[PDB]
């Protein structure tokens, strides 16, 4: 069982209650678009489920202490999607291979120096506990054989990874919007009904709270306008 670990150094994630409270020109909305591109980069890649939501992480962190312009917010932003392919994924994109591909959209100079920057504003400790990483380890929990995992963890992850586009799941355990999403792609597709939103209220304890993100994460999910990109 290693929920446990995960509910333990989930609490060693920082409590923002203010998404990007520092920025002065960019703002939470400047975030929805960055996010949306993002994950757009993080897709054209086919780049581990957990390397999106990693980067969200980073990102918040980063802005968290320095400044962006509204000018670097996808250098910023394609930096975060370099760091963490390079850390959870295990051919770690390179800043080559991330230039080429996005059409010297950069020069393959300033995401080195940029990257960089990020590192040292998070005292190279780049590391996350992602809602991503409750996938599999709530699956079994909740009575789900291994039979439905591979389509479960597909749609699941997709969910969430468009659902941290938002600003409001960034003010959620992992854990939960891990539930949330793990119950709202459950719901789409029932195969059961969701007796489990009462098993999954004994992993994450809570029950009435357990609710709400899941009125979060799929509320948060169906505001994917690529249109605002």
């Amino acid at each position: 069982r290693v929920l446990n670990n995960l509910k333990l150094r989930e609490l060693l994630l920082p409590k923002f209650t203010s998404l990007w409270e520092i920025q002065t020109e960019v703002t939470v909305d400047n975030r929805t678009i960055l996010l949306t591109w993002m994950h757009l980069l993080c897709e054209s890649f086919e780049l581990d489920k957990s390397v999106f939501p990693l980067s969200v992480s980073i990102l918040d962190r980063y802005l968290c202490k320095k400044q962006g312009t509204k000018k670097t917010l996808q250098k910023i932003g394609a930096a975060c999607v370099l760091i963490g392919s390079k850390i959870r994924t295990v051919k770690p994109m390179t800043v080559s291979k991330l230039t080429y591909l996005s059409c010297d959209c950069f020069t393959n100079l300033e995401l080195i120096n940029q990257e960089k920057d990020i590192l040292e504003a998070l005292k190279w400790d780049t590391e996350a506990v992602l809602a991503t990483d409750f996938l599999i380890p709530l699956c079994n929990a909740l009575k789900i054989p291994e039979d439905l995992w591979p389509q479960l963890y597909e749609a699941a992850s997709t969910t969430i990874c468009k659902a941290l586009i938002q600003p409001n799941i960034a003010l959620l355990s992992p854990g939960l919007i891990c539930a949330g999403g793990l119950l709202t792609t459950i719901e789409t597709d029932n195969t059961n009904c969701r007796p489990w939103t009462c098993y999954l209220e004994d992993l994450s304890s809570i029950l009435n709270f357990s609710t709400n993100t899941v009125r979060t994460v799929k509320d948060q999910v169906s505001e994917a306008f690529s249109l605002y990109d």
